[PDB]
């Protein structure tokens, strides 16, 4: 989005504490058994949590083990309760929109993919109605 026109200065503080606010809260519902048993018996904790400008979506980090196998145990119990954490943090009366919650691991994007290409074709339809 943001197509046309620029936000001010206290749209980017507005930005943060809302993030920051969202952070304390998500990392709450994280140390609790209410949103999932297994998510507080598996004592997941978030790193860090980032907000779009658009209001689009909330990328929420989580710290990771040395096991990718456990690591994607918690990665898919994790996004599963990520839609009751929504419903959970809806119940506060000034945040009228609360964004879509996404998981994502510690490691930043440091390099760039092996992506593949894209390449598409006209059909070679009769000239006739």
């Amino acid at each position: 989005g943001s197509s046309g026109s620029s936000g001010r200065k206290e749209d980017h503080a507005r930005l943060r504490a809302l993030n920051g606010l969202l952070y304390k809260a998500l990392t709450d519902l994280l140390c609790t058994p209410e949103v999932s048993q297994e998510l507080y018996d598996l004592n997941v904790e978030l790193s860090k949590v980032s907000l779009t400008p658009d209001f689009s979506a909330c990328r929420a980090y989580w710290k990771t083990t040395l096991s990718a196998e456990q690591n994607a145990h918690m990665e898919a119990v994790l996004q599963r309760s990520a839609a009751h954490m929504r419903h959970l943090l809806m119940s506060q009366q000034t945040l009228r929109n609360v964004p879509p919650i996404v998981f994502v691991q510690d490691k930043g994007n440091a390099a760039l993919a092996e992506l593949d290409q894209l390449l598409a074709v006209a059909d070679s339809g009769p000239s006739s109605g």
